[PDB]
């Protein structure tokens, strides 16, 4: 349980595409990290950096001596690129790489969809919402480029998975309760008790993710919260990974610090999500936001979180914890974890087994008959 190969890398930024230098560890367990500097040295290694299960690419393009990481992490293709001074050093990455990956190596058709929808295009494939002829049932399938290759109550399930000659297809459960950022504006803002129900829901969520997979989601944003038909929660695994837009990728207004700065990340980067969604939900406002991309990073990383007179301590408590620019310091950045969210004041009363077992009564229903009631998909309501 040790290191195989350690130094320093030019990664390409995932977010802005630009080449930084980061000190990267290789280790036995397939854990491959990159540090701003040099560490003196969570325990829990996280899948989000293991190498298992990957493919090493050599390219000249777009930089000479680059290599590339490409991984398939549950439904999302992921690609990671790094470039070294000298092909010699690239061919010892590499076959390090590769070796710690062979070290850790010990019916259902398109013709049952009917298409509705374009949801997504990515590089290694596109995202549609579909239908399920036999049930009426709506589903998301991630159909992904063949070439380049549990459960939750709070997450969107992974139904079918199948194969075409050319494509991989995955099939997940399309919540039909709405889309949160279209409640969240329809009402301007959440009650303190409605933002603490969904708040409870996806702290139990990511405390799943965290402790029994081991893995970061990285992407809480409100864009990725529904509701099902009875009002709650589902965090949605409709992403793919795309190239960027001359170099941006996304939007960063909900990017936690240590993210933009392509620096070490943990389970941190979910509470700090967690503090974008839940600012938004009880201020009607996202809490940093300006046109300019150089005034919004210093806004990330700088401007200090500012709140409204309407938040009660407890909110504000809360807030300030989750979005504390530094990980370390930043609420559930310990041990802990999902724990010191789980005890804090703002929680007080919520029993968290109930959560897990949709026991709490949601407070917003909303106005679908069934689990096939299209009213949030009629153009005529979402407008
Ligand atoms: C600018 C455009 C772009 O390209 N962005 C980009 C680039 C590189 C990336 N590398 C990167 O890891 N992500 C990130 C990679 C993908 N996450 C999203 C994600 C993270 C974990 C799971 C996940 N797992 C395992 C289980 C069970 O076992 C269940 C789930 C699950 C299921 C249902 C709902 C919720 C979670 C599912 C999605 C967030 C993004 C990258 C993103």
């Amino acid at each position: 349980v040790a290191i195989v190969k350690e130094g320093w890398l030019h990664k390409r930024g995932e977010y802005i595409k630009t080449w930084r230098p980061r000190y990267f560890l290789l280790k036995n367990d397939g854990t491959f990290i990159g540090y701003k500097e040099r560490p003196q040295d969570r325990e829990a290694p996280l899948n989000n950096f293991s190498v298992a299960q990957c493919q090493l690419m050599k390219t000249e393009r777009p930089r000479p001596n680059t290599f590339i990481i490409r991984c398939l992490q549950w439904t999302t293709v992921i690609e990671r690129t790094f470039h070294v001074e000298t092909p010699e050093e690239r061919e010892e990455w590499t076959t390090a790489i590769q070796t710690v990956a062979d070290g850790l190596k010990k019916r259902v058709t398109m013709n049952e969809f009917e298409y509705l929808k374009l949801l997504g295009k990515g590089t290694f494939g596109k995202v549609i919402l579909v239908k399920e002829k036999a049930t009426g049932r709506y589903y998301a399938m991630k159909i992904l480029k063949k070439e380049v290759i549990s459960r939750h109550p709070f997450l969107t399930a992974l139904k079918y998975s199948f194969q075409t000659h050319d494509r991989l297809c995955f099939v997940m459960e399309y919540a039909n309760g709405g889309e949160l950022f279209f409640h969240l504006s329809r009402e301007r803002v959440f009650s303190e008790d409605r933002a603490r129900f969904y708040g409870a829901e996806i702290v139990s969520a990511l405390d799943y993710l965290h402790s029994e997979k081991n893995v970061v989601y990285r992407d809480l944003k409100l864009e990725n919260l529904m509701l099902d038909k009875d009002g709650h929660i589902k965090i949605t695994d409709f992403g793919l990974c795309k190239e960027g837009i001359k170099t941006f990728c996304g939007t960063p207004e909900y990017l936690a610090p240590e993210v933009l700065e392509d620096n070490d990340y943990g389970r941190a980067v979910d509470w700090w999500g967690l503090g974008v969604v839940m600012y938004e939900m009880m201020c009607g406002r996202l809490p940093f936001y300006n046109q300019d991309h150089e005034k919004l990073f210093e806004l990330i990383l700088m401007e200090e979180i500012r709140f409204p007179r309407t938040l009660g301590p407890e909110a504000k408590s809360l807030l300030s914890g989750l979005l504390k620019k530094d990980p370390k310091q930043r609420l559930g950045g310990g041990s802990e974890d999902a724990k010191e969210i789980m005890q804090h004041r703002f929680f007080a009363g919520i029993v968290w087994q109930h959560v897990y077992e949709k026991k709490l009564s949601p407070p917003f229903k909303p106005q679908v008959t069934s689990e096939t009631d299209t009213r949030y998909f009629d153009e005529e309501f979402t407008a």
